[PDB]
């Protein structure tokens, strides 16, 4: 009499008419006074006795069987069921009935077909799953496993690696400190910054923009830090609710990936204005807030499967709830990888492609430039100190070619200038003076005129300082912050995005393929270090916005 004692512990034992109307052992009366008197057979008057609650009960299995067998969807299925799954099948007919249960069409052909797994996950997402989660876990073990440990052991601790960190001082006292620091670090530095984007920085550049939003996907995480430290210290225990763990939990992966796609637009805008620059910095504005705002609901769109499903659990053996670091349905873990593998790919490596090859192109234009600002003054001042008429040609002709390939590039200061504006023309005209007094060097250099040559060295000095000089004044010390700056990301990849976005992949895979991940510890180090990125965050600001650098040296 398994069958029986199974039903016994779901519907339990009550004599008189309560609400879920039913009375017994999950006897329906309706959906009462008057159903209960005829099947009875007397008035109970709503109370039954000890006695009649048994016969009721055993009759309502016997019915629940032959309908079974009746069905032309159920039978088959049934017969291909083993005794214990037999009992759970009955189980779901007793609670939604001989037509309810045959509406689960897809999942009784995955229970005919011995797919214990993939039923187990179908029956996972439904109606009955949502209005009695504890009662459809216990049914849909007793299909996936075959056994009746789901009425013997209820749910007491998760497995002895994962119970370990959760009250080890790893997460207790580790964590709290790490994220006390980010705290305090990030948030004033992230606050001051917005400041200066919002209400000190007057150019608005497509940069600006960028960096407006990380730190303000900086902020908005930072925030909500008091309630995560308060959380580690009291041994990861959540006493403040399932919305508000969602709200932690959706702001956390927001930051975590609004940081890399507002990296990879910073990354590449700021080398698009130096291979490509154009001139609509109020247009190419709007459209890099366009961009944002696609990024922030894009973003906003693909956290949506963590708001939605309960990330938080009591377990009884830690005494604790925990957020987000325990799965409460193990049965979405197949669901789990796959979204993060998806994100790890499209939103991490895919972003990370073009984050790399950006700085490559760019640190390479502003290498290029500076080699010709370089190769101008050099071979400029080997004119004054060479004798023979060969150096003086040789040193002409190098000359002239680092001007030529200077006036192709895109001075310092003319970033958001379009090639065709004056600013450009100018610049560019600045040149052509300059060349054409080389060519009257060259013409006294090739006539033979030797020292004549030299005097005019003199003369291309005045043209370099009064022309040329001002717009390729600090080009050397722009490539410096440039490389600064690939440095900065590169270590916020390999320390925050990396091994998270990889960990989250192993993680989740582990418990598919086994049920238990030895990399938990990684797991929740990778997860505590990419938050980081908000600490990191305000040395790219330093090394891109010139208005913050001001503001950041005279607050220290
Ligand atoms: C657009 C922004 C705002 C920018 C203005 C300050 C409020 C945040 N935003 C972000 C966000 C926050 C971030 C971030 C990226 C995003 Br996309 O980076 C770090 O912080 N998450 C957001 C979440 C919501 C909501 O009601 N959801 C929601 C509610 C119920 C259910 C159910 N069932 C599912 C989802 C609304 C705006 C959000
Ligand atoms: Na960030």
């Amino acid at each position: 009499s398994n069958i029986f004692e199974m039903l016994r512990i779901d519907e339990g034992l009550r004599l008189k008419i309560y609400k879920d109307y039913t009375i017994g052992i999950g006897h329906l009366l309706t959906k009462a006074k008057s159903e209960l008197d005829k099947a009875i057979g007397r008035n109970t008057n709503g109370v039954i006795t000890k006695d009649e609650a048994e016969k009721l009960f055993n009759q309502d299995v016997d019915a629940a069987v032959r309908g079974i067998l009746r069905n032309a969807k159920l039978k088959p299925v049934y017969d291909s069921l083993d005794a214990v799954r037999r009992a759970a099948l009955i189980n779901m007919v007793f609670q939604m009935g001989e037509t309810g249960v045959a509406g689960f069409t897809n999942s009784l052909r995955m229970l005919q077909q011995k797919r214990w797994d993939e039923a187990a996950v179908n029956l996972a997402k439904s109606r009955w799953y949502n209005q009695t989660p504890n009662r459809a876990k216990r049914v849909i073990t007793t299909f996936r496993t075959g056994t009746w440990d789901a009425y013997i052991y209820e749910f007491f601790s998760v497995d002895e690696f994962s119970a370990s960190v959760l009250t080890g001082k790893l997460t207790t006292v580790f964590l709290p400190i790490v994220y006390t620091i980010v705290f305090v670090v990030a948030l004033p530095s992230n606050g001051m910054a917005l400041w200066v984007f919002l209400f000190r920085t007057k150019k608005k550049a497509p940069a600006v923009i960028y960096m407006a939003n990380l730190a303000l996907a900086d902020l908005l995480s930072v925030i909500w830090f008091p309630l995560k430290i308060a959380y580690h210290i009291h041994g990861n225990n959540w006493i403040y609710g399932e919305a508000l763990c969602n709200v932690l939990i959706g702001f956390f992966y927001a930051n975590m990936y609004c940081s890399i796609l507002f990296l990879t637009c910073l990354s590449v805008q700021r080398a698009w204005e130096i291979v490509n620059p154009m001139g609509h910095s109020r247009k190419k504005a709007n459209i890099a807030i366009g961009i944002s705002l696609a990024i922030w609901l894009l973003i906003l769109l693909v956290t949506i499967p963590l708001y939605v499903v309960k990330q938080t659990i009591f377990i009884p053996a830690l005494q604790i709830t925990t957020c987000h670091d325990v799965l409460p349905e193990q049965l979405l873990v197949g669901d789990m990888f796959n979204y993060f593998l998806s994100l790890a790919i499209g939103v991490f490596l895919f972003p990370a492609f073009l984050t790399a090859s950006a700085y490559v192109l760019m640190i390479r234009a502003l290498a290029d430039l500076e080699d010709n600002w370089e190769t101008l003054n050099d071979n400029l001042k080997v004119i004054e100190k060479a004798d023979n008429a060969a150096q003086v040609k040789d040193a002409l002709t190098k000359m002239r070619a680092a001007a030529l390939d200077a006036q192709k590039a895109t001075p310092p200061k003319l970033e958001d200038k379009s090639p065709d504006s004056p600013e450009m023309k100018d610049f560019r005209h600045g040149f052509d003076i300059l060349v054409g007094q080389i060519d009257d060097a060259l013409k006294l250099a090739n006539e033979g005129k030797v020292k004549e040559a030299q005097a005019a060295a003199e003369q291309l000095k005045t043209t370099r300082n009064a022309y040329i000089q001002k717009y390729l004044e600090n080009s050397e010390k722009k490539r410096k912050r440039a490389i600064k700056l690939a440095v900065t990301v590169a270590a916020m990849y390999l320390i925050c995005f990396t091994p998270s976005n990889l960990l989250l992949v192993v993680h989740y895979f582990l418990i598919k393929s086994q049920g238990q991940s030895h990399v938990y510890a990684l797991y929740i180090v990778a997860l505590c270090l990419s938050t980081l990125n908000s600490c990191i965050d305000p040395f790219v600001y330093y090394f891109v916005s010139h208005d913050f650098r001001d503001h950041a040296k005279n607050a220290l």
